[PDB]
């Protein structure tokens, strides 16, 4: 009651015009010229600030605050999404490690970085549940499971805001995108969402009600129509589940110019009605498009907004200003005035030793014939490919403050790690694409992708000479990180061509061929998988990538990661997912719910990683047949390393309910454990089940366990399992 | 009330065991050998049969009645889909004739022919929206658009039923799949379907409401989930909405096994609760697995089901039975006992005539460089393809009691329409599919599919040579009719590689190329499009196909078919349709990168809906409104004036779509709301006057509210939904 208290009382000193000015976030850009900026921060007219991202930057916006009237205090935030500076693994990499504690570890260390840098707020956690392969965003996300994906957003949200989210060390999470993002028609971003309520509740929603139960500060509102209605002008999901049935009492930030699209969207003919559908919804911030500076005073002069629209928002931003500290002290975040200046890019503000330590955990090896990995420190290494050298790509998108500059390349990784006992021999071998539409594409705003002004042919012939000179080749290759960003939709989820056909000339040399590669989101390895040697799946591993990657291909480290989104055979078969429903004709036959010009199932299902050694678990056993309501059962099975090397596995618990009101998918995983063991060593895994696992959302909503079989399943992926049933009374 | 009185009486003289009877609907085969068939008939035990074609065969069962006890005549179902014996197109090529009256004329004739042979019911019209070029039934549909599928829908019902089910040539229309079929998951048939409710009563139910509103007898039940809950199993879809609230007085017949497979849904641990879920949910006649024969008397004497349950489904299939007039005369569709034998597959009893004239209103003219089509016939014509000479592929899938010898193929049609005028010359060119695993498939259970045992390099030279010998190809290609069947789902939808490889290497002889394709799906046409002289898209055109194939090739008839579902750049697009959301970032064909699209390739479909070329050229004027302003219970009119302004006579199709630009619910960029069909003679006029009305302007909103909002309405007018003129009204 001091928090409402301060805020009651500051806000009975308040004009409309004040409150509104509370409701705008801004950058500097072409729509807001920087110095005019400065002039609305000193007339109380700005309530926020994003992608302003060093101290003295920082610190110039809120020195403008003493000069209005009240003097309440910029938070600032940006998109530190899988790091700041120190750049850690795409989400959908750091996914992969199946541990919460280097999930949190990334967070915790982009928070500090963030916070050093003056900053409150990160736009952070992206929580979307992703099984379409095609779009853009699924490297923000942590894949296609709703357990693992919720899981890991409680984590992020826990790390970012701390013990205490006024810590100097702390930021606010903004969870994102609310809701239903990842689910586009097509894979194409920002396009229709359309599904059951049941399906909403049990699969997509519940990573956004983790971060919520977290104690996110915020919550971002997402660009896409849900069931038709725009979730920037959904009243039903930003009040009536987000505020009155999660009990959600943070701050609502709208989308990039979202409550201005509710008029394309066809929600609105104007700004005007635009601006009164957003604030009635539940929208408390207003992102860049300035609609609720320029029409929340006239709507509520002619009525169509109550007093009670503009205070439920204007109040939201000054809790979570005053749960930042910021009323406490604005500068607690920027130093003191007369503290020694530094660059901020300075190599001992970093946090390396954390993001090659991340970088290794995350890091899938999908094939190793005859145990060619891990490689030895000696001969010829032929590293080819347009990702080899590439430091811009292997930050990935959303790279925040990251400098590609001082980023560890791939071929950089191998030059420290062998040292003067190997010899790397260097060759491009292709352009990223060959298709002269996507290479516009990609320079289209920036130059994010260095084009050889020479022929294929050259290239390859260059290439395969390299090939010839060598022991063995690495090939470098994948996606660029630009076709892994918003809007980034593909109809093709392969190797680019120009790379395929560089494979394809490096197998013909005979020469052993490594793949190393560099991807946002799922790709089709059919080719691959018949003809590599050996499969590496390093996503984008960040700053310390190339040393992570040549920490685990050299055997300092044994591949540890598992995938968390099921790789498609091609993108015909979309979508593909551990979790479907089993169908009436479930495919093993010819009349089955299949493919028939094409082989069926992913190409490498969720929860698929190999290791340098060998793992066995021993039989299922379940502490009973039946469980009583109230009552808690305990699965068992003991995980022994049954190879030569020490390394980690991922034992995996599935459930599935057989007979139910609706039909239940045909497994949803429900636990796991991330183990270490030596050579010869053994833990046994307990789990724990109880009736908050076996439930799920009905015809009519209603959140149940009913009575009957379960059937529990334990292996080190969602393929190769055992199953053992009990029965609930 | 004569029915209902009727019905009464017959059910109060009935045992349970009577009624059970009445329920089980089977077929000959495996499951049911048919001499126990015919003893469970004799025994009241067999309340419909399915898949017995002939007379002499359904006499056979009919005859079996009368030593039941109470005498109750079966009914006798088929897949009389697009044909029964005289095949006209598969229902997505027939769709593309945008002409009721033609659809109307498929329906009567296989109605009329399918009665003749002693059937009282097809399990038809299939009427799934369909927006997955990958699932393998689109071929039974009629394409993408809700307005045209729901039209065709009741044309459909009328044309079977007739004037009256008693009638000796009228057979009853069991409409399906109800329903949502068509929106499985990754086009994977069976597969999971899961929507808004919003999106299912505006774009999906329709059509299945059209049937019942059009008096369908009968309402076949899909095998998938509709949002958790196999169809078969979901009281909501079967009594609250089809019987509570469309007011449905018919039939519910299940899928083949639905009942049983509720076990593998997981809704059910057993059969005995599989049976209880399908009948207390609203499913009357049990098709195949037999567990409402095995379980329904041990479920009543246990309470676990109602006499009720039992009595809705049994009064319903006798109010079917009643009303196709099997109660007055169990033999009016089996002749008499005097009648003569015949030969079913007599020539005699095919509707020649009919199939051709139906077939050429739905070929769509997709390119034509430089008039090269028409053809004259004279000079050489090499005429190359797997698909040139096949009699199986032209007839398609769900081919009835079609006999592929009794089809006239592409290569025969060309050689009847150019007699000794010119020379064709014939290569194979390359086999069907490349892929030894897909012609296993294809050739699984029956030869569908001649495999040549020559090399492809082998039939390639052979193919070149004869172009060389040519003054132009006409290359047929595309898909085998199994290919386009249930569960041939594809994750490509380009032509098969073995035949990509013979068009890239007949490009290559400089021969002007014409592209006859044969698909019971869109197909993915990048490469045709750029590299064809023409394209024209033929699906699959039934038993003279052929004939109407080359009747378009050389003029006899002017193209006029047009696409009712949009044809994707590649299958990495799916789904594209014409009525989609404009969201709140639309791409301008200006393009942004921060826009909703792909970045890889080209963005939209290659072609749009409504899309398809003629020998002609049409102009429309300006469209004009009646007025600015629409009055509640008036009555606007949109009025354009349609030319053929070109040297041929021909057909083409007007089509009006409209856009609610602001709304409750984002609402598509337009929605077909009419058309017109227009033949015109050279410099012939037509003013067109669409009548629009409130009706024509409502929407399911987020709680389903059926209504017209008041404001601006925009009415698109043009030959296709890519090419169009707008002008805006407001409603008050
Ligand atoms: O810049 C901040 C925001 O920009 C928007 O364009 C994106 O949709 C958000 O996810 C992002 O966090
Ligand atoms: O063969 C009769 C019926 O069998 C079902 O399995 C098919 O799905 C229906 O379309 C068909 O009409
Ligand atoms: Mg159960
Ligand atoms: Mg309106």
């Amino acid at each position: 009651t001091d928090k409402e208290r301060f805020i009651a009382s500051l806000m009975a000193r308040m004009s409309n015009a004040e409150k509104i000015g509370q409701l705008r976030l801004v950058s500097v850009g072409a729509d807001h010229p920087k110095e005019a900026l400065m002039a609305d921060i000193r007339a109380g007219k700005v309530g926020a600030i994003f992608n302003t991202v060093t101290r003295p930057d920082i610190r110039a916006m809120q020195d403008q605050v003493r000069h209005s009237r009240l003097k309440i205090p910029l938070f600032h935030a940006y998109d530190v999404a899988h790091g700041h500076r120190t750049i850690f693994p795409i989400s959908l990499g750091l996914a992969a490690s199946w541990d919460p504690e280097v999930v949190a570890r990334s967070a915790r260390i982009s928070a500090l970085e963030a916070s050093a840098d003056g900053l409150d707020m990160s736009f952070s956690p992206m929580v979307d549940i992703t099984r379409d392969a095609r779009w853009g965003r699924v490297s923000e996300g942590f894949g296609e499971d709703t357990y693992l994906t919720s899981l890991l957003s409680g984590v992020m949200v826990r790390a970012y805001q701390g013990s205490n989210l006024a810590a100097p060390d702390s930021i606010m999470a903004a969870v994102k995108h609310f809701a239903l993002y990842g689910a586009a028609e097509g894979g194409r971003d920002y396009n229709t969402v359309d599904m059951s309520l049941p399906r909403m509740f049990q699969d997509y929603l519940p990573p956004y009600k983790a971060a919520v139960d977290a104690g996110a500060g915020a919550v971002m509102v997402s660009l896409n129509t849900i069931n038709g209605v725009p979730a920037t002008a959904n009243r039903w999901l930003l009040t009536d589940l987000l505020r009155q049935q999660w009990g959600f009492k943070g701050l609502t930030i709208s989308n990039h110019g979202a409550v201005k699209e509710l008029i394309k969207h066809g929600l609105a003919g104007n700004e005007r009605d635009a601006t009164r559908l957003a604030i009635q919804a539940g929208v408390d911030m207003n992102m860049n498009d300035d609609l609720y500076s320029t029409w929340l005073p006239k709507l509520l002069a002619a009525g169509e907004i109550d007093q009670a629209d503009i205070d439920r928002a204007c109040r939201d931003v000054l809790a979570a200003k005053y749960d930042l500290g910021l009323f406490a002290d604005p500068y607690r975040r920027l130093g003191k005035p007369d503290d020694p200046p530094f660059d901020t890019n300075a190599e001992s503000r970093l946090h390396r030793q954390a993001a090659r330590e991340v970088a290794r955990e995350g890091l899938v090896l999908l094939k190793n014939r005859d145990g060619l990995l891990p490689l030895k420190k000696q001969g010829r290494i032929a590293v080819i490919g347009p990702l080899a050298k590439s430091q811009r790509d292997v930050i990935g998108s959303w790279s925040a403050a990251g400098v590609p500059r001082q980023a560890v390349t791939v071929y950089q990784g191998l030059a420290n790690a062998v040292g003067e006992r190997a010899t790397l021999l260097y060759a491009k071998g292709a352009n990223v694409s060959g298709d002269q539409a996507i290479l516009d594409y990609l320079n289209s705003y920036n130059p994010e992708v260095e084009v050889d002004p020479r022929s294929a042919e050259a290239m390859l012939e260059e290439a395969l000479r390299t090939a010839r000179d060598a022991d063995l080749v690495v090939a470098v290759v994948g996606e660029s990180q630009g076709m892994a960003h918003e809007a980034s939709s593909r109809t093709d989820l392969r190797i680019p061509a120009s790379q395929r056909r560089l494979l394809k000339a490096l197998k013909a040399t005979g020469k052993p061929l490594v793949l190393v590669l560099m991807n946002g989101r799922p790709l089709s390895l059919g080719w691959e998988q018949e003809n590599a040697d050996a499969i590496l799946e390093t996503w984008f591993s960040g700053t310390e990538g190339g040393n992570a990657i040549a920490d685990v291909l050299f055997g300092e480290h044994n591949p540890s990661g598992k995938l968390t989104m099921s790789f498609p055979r091609s993108v015909g078969q979309v979508p593909v997912y551990y979790n479907h429903l089993n169908t009436g004709r479930p495919m093993d036959g010819k009349y089955t719910s299949r493919y028939f010009d094409e082989a069926n199932g992913p190409l490498y299902p969720f929860g698929y990683g190999l290791s340098y050694t060998e793992f066995s678990l021993s039989p299922l056993r379940l502490s009973s047949e039946r469980l009583a309501r109230g009552a808690t059962l305990e699965a068992r099975v003991t995980l022994s390393n049954s190879g030569k090397r020490a390394g980690a596995t991922v034992v995996q618990l599935y459930l599935q309910d057989p007979v139910a009101s609706l039909s239940r998918p045909v497994k949803e995983l429900r636990g796991f454990r991330k183990v270490m063991l030596e050579p010869g060593e053994s833990r046994e895994i307990v789990f724990r089940l109880g009736e908050a696992d076996l439930k799920f959302y009905d015809s009519q909503l209603r959140h149940t366990a009913e009575p009957g079989e379960f059937k529990v399943f334990v292996g080190l992926d969602s393929a190769q399992t055992e199953s053992r049933s009990f029965t609930l009374l």
